[PDB]
């Protein structure tokens, strides 16, 4: 038998279409919408007062149209999915991202060293995202909003904050949701007795090498078993993508300047591990987090190198 009092919110999704809404004083957030958030902060289990005149909530998507802009903006109608990407949020937005030599870092904190790693990554290849939530924190995150880009990248390749990580995967993760279709890789493997045979890749395959560190390598030769037994050898015919990505188990690699755009180290076993991020600009520059080094040549150990590239034919021919 208590009055009622109202005031007209926004709820919303994308933060870009607003749904106005009239809420009762004396009812909380949960009770009308289910979890609410207002500036990343959960506002479920408390009441409406006379500051939420007017403000915009995030909600989750019950509606069916709350659906349908949920899957044009994020492409997930997963319903855990905002409820990760806010308490990665949480965390995200508590971090330091200090401008290390013109890019976007991250302090030491929760094991983000591979999130820092892949993030200084991101902003050194050519990449372009398929979900507008992705695409539109990418672009902040190489303004300096890189809060909301790496709680974006934690729940998309669901990961919780604290975990340790590993970068190729969290790469391989993002490229499902990039837009590398366009991306082409001709191989060759050449045998004494069987012959030589080409294969083509197209999309993620195109970029990604699981084998060896080297580019060049890849371009001059790499032995690989043949079905007869004896030992072929692969070689790059052509490649036509933005960059390509050399991977291998972390072992001791020397890095000479010019030859590649970005590499990551890691240092310690399997079971635990420290990231850091190798740039080459007119000089090597080591990454540690907040941490900054230089030298004129690099020796570590590597498990994954970047390359530019834009197009590569070799003239030998099959
Ligand atoms: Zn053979």
């Amino acid at each position: 038998m208590r009055e009622v009092r109202t005031i007209k919110v926004f709820t919303t999704v994308d933060n870009i279409n607003l749904h106005t809404q009239v809420v009762d004083m004396s009812m909380t957030y949960g009770q009308q919408f289910g979890p609410t958030y207002l500036d990343g902060a959960d506002v479920t289990k408390i009441k409406p007062h006379n500051s939420h005149e007017g403000k915009t909530f995030y909600v989750l998507p019950n509606d069916d149209t709350l659906r349908v802009e949920a899957f044009e903006y994020y492409h997930t109608t997963d319903p855990s999915f905002l409820g990760r990407y806010m308490s990665a949020l949480n965390h995200t937005k508590k971090w330091k991202y200090p401008q290390v030599n013109g890019l976007t870092s991250i302090k030491w904190a929760d094991n983000n060293c591979y999130l820092a790693t892949a993030l200084l990554t991101l902003q050194q290849i050519e990449l372009k995202f398929n979900p507008p939530a992705l695409q539109d924190a990418y672009y902040r995150a190489r303004a300096g909003e890189a809060a909301n880009f790496c709680a974006l990248i934690l729940a998309y390749c669901n990961k919780t904050v604290g975990e340790l990580g590993d970068v190729r995967e969290t790469m391989s993760y993002l490229f499902q949701h990039a837009n590398l279709d366009s991306c082409k890789r001709v191989l060759n493997v050449v045998c004494k007795t069987c012959g030589q045979q080409q294969t083509t890749l197209k999309g993620v395959e195109a970029v990604m090498y699981m084998g060896t560190l080297s580019y060049e390598q890849f371009k001059k030769g790499v032995q690989i078993p043949c079905t007869c037994g004896k030992q072929a050898t692969k070689y790059l015919v052509q490649q036509e993508s933005p960059f390509v990505m050399m991977s291998a188990p972390p072992a001791q690699y020397e890095l000479k300047h010019g030859t590649f755009t970005c590499a990551s180290e890691y240092t310690g076993n399997y079971q635990c591990g420290h990231y850091k991020h190798i740039t080459s600009k007119e000089t090597l520059y080591c990454i540690d987090g907040a941490l900054l080094t230089k030298s004129s040549e690099y020796k570590g150990p590597i498990t994954d190198v970047f390359y530019k590239e834009n197009s590569y034919t070799t003239t030998i021919k099959p």
